[PDB]
């Protein structure tokens, strides 16, 4: 009934781009949404990684000295594109540092020492569901779950489950009040997204967001919570992906899609 009430031609975008895109946005004020192949699955590449730290924080409410714990790793444990956590190889980091590394710096090294914290991918799973999550999925470890590998469901998730996690975690009560605002925090100081959905947001008004990247098969994406002023929080999901592995990924389409969703919901920008 509040969805897709104005079509937008998502359709001719992700033809020009060659693949396939993927989009659920939310306006949480009125519940109306816009949706795009929102149910199909796509890698989530780094995606994930900003639903690691959201498990760390909850991990957190009941274990008041984690975000503190220093961390000491080995050079065996940095895993290319590690660009904080190299940094303090000497030295450690908190768990709380790891998490903002992993986040806003998409870390690798930093999100492998996480998910070993949390049970590994099985763990992280685990608190998807928690949250009544059913569709998200981790298999596999950086960087093997990059491979992006048409039809395997490892790894994935939907762009509407994407979203509505990410509503629970940072609007919702699926993390306590301080734990919620350190996630939007964190989110609101990712650096690797200026060129995908905080494209599309005018500079005037907050955004938190998560790149992912796979590398291959055109596969990269972002999820984003956006505070447009005067009005209800947006929550947005786009993903992308296309048939040959050396199809190459664009920033410009992730940001496209984003304009899309919010003039498709109405909202000025």
């Amino acid at each position: 009934m509040l969805t897709n009430l104005v079509a937008e031609p998502f359709a001719k975008l992700e033809q020009d781009f060659g693949g396939s895109i993927g989009v659920y946005a939310m306006d949480t004020g009125s519940g109306a949404t816009v949706s795009y192949r929102a149910e199909e699955r796509f890698p989530l590449c780094s995606s994930f990684k900003g639903f690691l730290a959201a498990a760390v924080l909850a991990r957190s409410q009941q274990q008041a000295d984690l975000l503190d714990t220093p961390i000491r790793y080995g050079k065996n444990a940095l895993v290319p594109w590690s660009p904080i956590s190299e940094k303090y190889l000497t030295t450690g980091m908190t768990v709380a540092e790891l998490s903002a590394a992993a986040v806003q710096y998409s870390d690798n090294a930093a999100a492998n020492l996480l998910l070993k914290e949390l049970g590994g991918p099985a763990g992280l799973t685990a608190f998807m569901r928690s949250i009544g999550d059913t569709t998200f999925r981790l298999d596999r470890w950086e960087l093997e779950l990059n491979s992006a590998i048409p039809g395997d469901a490892r790894d994935t998730s939907s762009p509407r489950a994407v979203t509505e996690s990410l509503q629970k975690l940072t609007l919702g009560s699926a993390l306590a009040a301080p734990q919620r605002q350190q996630f939007v925090d964190w989110l609101k100081g990712n650096t690797t997204g200026n060129h995908r959905i905080r494209a599309a947001v005018p500079a005037d008004w907050a955004v938190g967001d998560k790149t992912g990247t796979c590398g291959v098969y055109g596969t990269a994406n972002d999820y984003a919570v956006v505070w447009p002023t005067g009005r209800a929080p947006i929550v947005l999901a786009v993903y992308t992906r296309a048939p040959n592995k050396d199809d190459k990924h664009s920033e410009a389409v992730i940001a496209a899609a984003a304009r899309l969703a919010l003039e498709g919901l109405g909202v000025n920008g």
